[PDB]
C-alpha cells in the first residue's frame, strides 16, 4: 500500500492520473520523482522547468555542479540527484527529443532507467515539448517498465485521449 490517490490502473504496474506532477510530488513526497531532463540538465521549460522552479532553482544549482564534475548525460540515460522539497530523490531521465532529431528507439532505453526503482512518480518521457507522440510514449512505458510507475499527465484533454486509446 502506498500514498498515491486517484490513479486509474492501466496494467499490473502502471497507473495514470490527470495531475500536475509538481503539485503531485509536493503532496505525496514520493521516494522518486522522475524529471524529463536533457543531457545538460538545463531545466528550462516543460516538466523540468516546472520541477526546478518549485525547488527555488536548487535543482539547477545541484545539476550544474553534477555536469561540471561528470559531463553531460547520454540520450536514454539518467542520474539520481536530490529530490529537494519535492521527493527524496529525483531521477533525471533523458528521453530522445524529436525537435532535435534524436532516435525514438532510444525511448525504450530511457524507460529502462525506471526499473532501477521500485516505485516512481513520473511524466511521460519524450512527450510535450520533447515532440514525441504521447500515445506511443505510454505504450513503450507499459511494455518496458516493470516497477510501479504513477504517471502524471498535466493536460486533461491529453489524459482523456490516452485513457480512451489505451490497448
Ligand atoms: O507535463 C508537462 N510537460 C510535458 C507535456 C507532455 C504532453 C503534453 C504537454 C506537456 C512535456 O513538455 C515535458 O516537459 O515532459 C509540464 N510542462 C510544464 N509545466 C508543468 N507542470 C506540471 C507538468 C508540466
Amino acid at each position: 500500500v502506498n500514498s498515491f490517490s486517484g490513479y486509474l490502473k492501466l496494467t499490473d504496474n502502471v497507473y495514470i492520473k490527470n495531475a500536475d506532477i509538481v503539485e503531485e510530488a509536493k503532496k505525496v513526497k514520493p521516494t522518486v520523482v522522475v524529471n524529463a531532463a536533457n543531457v545538460y540538465l538545463k531545466h528550462g521549460g516543460g516538466v523540468a522547468g516546472a520541477l526546478n522552479k518549485a525547488t527555488n532553482n536548487a535543482m539547477q544549482v545541484e545539476s550544474d555542479d553534477y555536469i561540471a564534475t561528470n559531463g553531460p548525460l547520454k540520450v536514454g540515460g539518467s542520474c539520481v540527484l536530490s529530490g529537494h522539497n519535492l521527493a527524496k530523490h529525483c531521477l533525471h531521465v533523458v528521453g530522445p527529443n524529436v525537435n532535435k532529431g534524436e532516435d525514438i528507439q532510444l525511448l525504450k532505453s530511457a524507460y529502462e532507467n525506471f526499473n532501477q526503482h521500485e516505485v516512481l512518480l513520473a511524466p511521460l518521457l519524450s512527450a510535450g515539448i520533447f515532440g514525441a507522440d504521447p500515445i506511443h510514449s505510454l505504450r513503450v512505458c507499459v511494455d518496458t517498465v516493470r516497477t510501479n510507475v504513477y504517471l502524471a499527465v498535466f493536460d486533461k484533454n491529453l489524459y482523456d485521449k490516452l485513457v480512451s486509446s489505451f490497448l
